[PDB]
């Protein structure tokens, strides 16, 4: 399709704003934002992690006003939201030292977000090809040894919340040319969650050549993953947290042939 | 409100210059300025912060010249106040190793602030929904194990000093356009304070229209938060240390429709 | 090379994209991306690390469509580090931080580097320790003296063949690589935490100052890369390298020279 | 009223120095170090020595004889003198494990350098206000517990060498429109000094209508604290170690009325 | 000097090309970019450093092409550190940093630190201590009293020697240099990781605010540094720093002055 130009006018823009919760594994009716405490293999062919153990990528479908003309996503404020939760260091966590507070959630963190006209397109990795991924999860089918560094067998949609373990998928950078993206991720289990907001900043979303996502069918792809890091528990077990991402989208009606 | 022109001459400026003070928890007459030392609850469920242990965001509301001409609030310089103070590494502290000098003021911070025409609309989020808020705080009602996530019930104005715990309230990012805000939490048990100073550094509040905070009622709302880490006793015990936060804002006259 | 005009039309345009494998070792049938665990030698002179343990700088040799004066240049490079939340996995058999906590992940030392040439990496040879003996079927810095510690200008070498030059004694010759565009940071410590940043909105212009990209002669693009992430510590205390692969996606553009 | 800068090969001057640290002094052979550092048992008791005190640095510098014309500082360039000392670590040390070098000076800094044309103006802040500050210091008096957060009561003029104690004393952001202040507090028991140096690099000292500090009398007033951090020695005990700061400030005559 | 035009032409511009090696102290015929491992004083008087534990300040004076008023003008810079993936050998004589790990890396107290000027750099003398014995063989602020370790301005001295200045008692003189662009950090701490970065495509600029670079009195370039990049501790529990080489390659003018 060819993109020609914007339409104008007070009808021709529109915006979104919503927020996305945390999928991190949610282990029983009173732990929605953290994953089951963390247990280890007792050889590294026998990594065999259970379903709630996993965090996974959160994805949303905001359907849009039905309209060719086609939406264009221009602008992107985004925040995490309840970042001020990891100041309670009082609830049964583990002292870090006697008579202490309790150690705050840290250590290996994931925040990651995306804007697109259509779902993000994933690529499979593995850190364990001989790991086994659980029922209820979508993984990398078929892995080999290979697939530890880079198999193109493995390559997926993400289309369906609570599902795609963070662990073994990335953004395709292959694809996703209706997407953007864009994420980090800090190792280390005593890293600090370093988390800034403000309503004053804004991501811009077009492409070098002045071209945002275009969404396919008047549907809008946000997808987001915020794992803060873990809590420890008084016992020293540790469970992932994370929070809710939220976020506003700014789009205009754009002509294609 | 339609926006029209900002009023000019020598009457069409003014100029607003305060502090807030730190709300902590004060927990004696001796001890303005730090919280209540921290105790952990014996299990997760049992999560019940003492109001003295609990630090609270900072609010003023502070009246302008009476004036449809509106007060625009256009920038900001801001700047915490007493930061020296934690060179005090000589007293009630605990030793960092054998003969050395006491452990400084260092951990969890949260350093935000925001400028707005109306009070800091807030979105409550909690670590634990069964954490008892204690009587006194002003807290998210009704929580649920979705409050751990994202729970829209929980929506507050910071309409009172000294009243609503920094861990369980965040700026609400779905609402707050006539308020702009800036805030950074750093976790981490040792995470070192990094705290500059300046007469030199302006923030611009406009937005991406020219447009800054108006003053509803002639009134500037100033919001603040300051936890700088915590201070260890001798025993081991410790207390969130806060410190007060200086504000100069210049505003000018803009007519409204 | 009197450099010339760019041609146009669209004709004058062609894209390269690919991913790098990371060459750490591969100690066996299960291991591709991670090294031979680390030993440590007793003395200087009796260092001798097997190939196993040694991470290899990773090129590539691309190919382009046959021309002919004109030569493919260079112009822009989108590149990535492919699978980056795999070092989520804190639950494969690793060393728990502390009791009932979950395995400490990769961290400590890393390197980070990728080139973008008209011709192979020009490399330049530089040795921690003289006396080590680096394995056959590596290429490695002959006829090391105790100046090779610092600077000796005899090791000169091609970055011409994968899995084969050990990162540890070789860098990019500063004297040299007119016709490459390098970059690299090593951070170095035992406890250093992954910082991993993916996004595909960021684009490198490969242009010199002049305006001029590098040029590809007899028609090939080279490629390079090293992403040493860190080090996996095993249950028994044993630590290997892991490495990831490197994605690149590279705009080029038909040149006229002289 | 600042009207037009006087232009000419005599318009302009500079002023080079460099201001030494007063870190406390405690013997003939420690100049630039400070008295061990103890901790007393309590808040109470707490009764620093002079010697274990870092002050602030200041220098009153005579410019030409003007008269209405003042000398309008414009420019700064400034240097910490010395960084490489921080290499000793051969000398009287604690070995930071069995056979090491020992370990570096590191924790606490503050490092804190002023222009103006007149005094720095000071705000009090105390950690603790029931602390007995020295005979030969100059510090807040009538100290209450709300000047462990803010008390309006405690200002003065940095107008003092070797006197005014830098744990007591901060630049006061309500005043100091006559002078361009800059600091940095980096807390923590370990954090690393990071110390830069270069001859490139040159601070514009003009405010946002282009005018920088006017010297009233004919004076400029330049002031420093560098804490790099505290020196273990082989015992453990901790000292306070400061080093020099170079000035260059370039200066143009301003007319006035 | 009254500094005129700048000349045009093909003949109007040089270049400079070179390495400078690290002085780190060289304790035997083994440790080139080593310093002898570090001894502690027991007290302030009797700090007596041998030479071969003290680092020092790398210098080169580089001839110009003859010109005589014209001089050369050094107008920009790029520079590396060549080596950094030596210090991924954690694997010769180091200190395991747990049961069965590899060894503990470089790391701790670095100083990155480089000159260009147009005559020797100009030196201030500072000391931590001054009873600090100084040896023989080194050049050092003579007559050091208390105030030389704040600031005592009889310590003015030329980097005019190499292997002879150690770093850790002389500091560029911030009130001298107007013809040297210097720049250094000096990053502390036992622990703290080396962070190196390497790339072929950045310039400094060394124009000051008039836009002259450095002139270069009798046609001599002078190129300074130190990178003493941290410690490596050997299985016993020894540190020693490590130092490595920097490359530089600056582009000179010819300028007219009365
Ligand atoms: C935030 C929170 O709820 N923390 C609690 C955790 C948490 O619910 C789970 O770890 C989620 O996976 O549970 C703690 O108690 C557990 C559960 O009862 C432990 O005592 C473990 O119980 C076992 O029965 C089990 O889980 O199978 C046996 C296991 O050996 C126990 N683990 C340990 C380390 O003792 C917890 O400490 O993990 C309580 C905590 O407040
Ligand atoms: C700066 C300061 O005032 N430090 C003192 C603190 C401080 O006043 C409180 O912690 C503020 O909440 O108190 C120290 O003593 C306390 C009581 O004064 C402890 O002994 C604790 O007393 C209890 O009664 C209590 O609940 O507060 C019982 C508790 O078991 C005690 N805790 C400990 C660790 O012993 C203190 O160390 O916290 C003295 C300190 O100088
Ligand atoms: C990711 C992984 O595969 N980890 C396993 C490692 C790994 O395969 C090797 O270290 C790679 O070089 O092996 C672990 O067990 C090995 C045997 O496979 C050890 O028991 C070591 O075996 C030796 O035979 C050997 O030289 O490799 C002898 C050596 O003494 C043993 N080392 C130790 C520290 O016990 C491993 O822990 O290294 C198992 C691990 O899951
Ligand atoms: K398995
Ligand atoms: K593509
Ligand atoms: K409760
Ligand atoms: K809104
Ligand atoms: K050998
Ligand atoms: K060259
Ligand atoms: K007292
Ligand atoms: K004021
Ligand atoms: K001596
Ligand atoms: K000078």
């Amino acid at each position: 399709v060819e993109v020609l130009e914007v339409k104008t006018g007070v009808d021709s823009i529109t915006e979104v704003e919503c927020f996305l919760t945390p999928e991190m594994g949610d282990p029983d009716e009173h732990l929605r934002g953290f994953s089951k405490s963390i247990s280890i293999s007792d050889t590294f062919e026998s990594d065999s992690p259970n379903k709630d153990m996993l965090p996974c990528y959160s994805v949303a479908r905001i359907p849009l006003p039905n309209l060719i003309l086609m939406w264009e996503a221009v602008t992107l404020k985004t925040e995490v939201i309840g970042v001020t939760t990891l100041m309670n260091v009082h609830s049964n966590g583990q002292a870090t030292h006697d008579n202490g507070a309790a150690k705050p959630v840290q250590g290996t963190s994931f925040h990651f977000f995306s804007v697109g006209g259509e779902a993000l397109e994933l690529q499979g990795v593995v850190f364990n090809y001989r790991t086994t991924y659980p029922d209820g999860t979508i993984f990398p089918k078929n892995a080999t040894v290979q697939s530890q560094v880079m198999n193109t067998e493995h390559k997926a949609y993400l289309d369906k919340n609570k599902a795609y373990p963070v662990e073994c998928w990335v953004p395709d950078p292959t694809r996703n040319e209706n997407t953007r993206y864009f994420g980090t991720l800090t190792g280390g289990e005593n890293v600090p969650p370093v988390l800034h907001i403000t309503n004053t900043a804004t991501t811009v979303l077009l492409d070098e050549f002045g071209v945002g996502p275009l969404c396919k069918g008047d549907n809008l792809y946000l997808s987001a993953v915020d794992v803060c890091g873990m809590f420890t528990n008084r016992s020293g077990s540790q469970q992932w947290r994370g929070l809710s991402r939220y976020f506003k989208v700014q789009l205009r009606k754009r002509r294609v042939k």
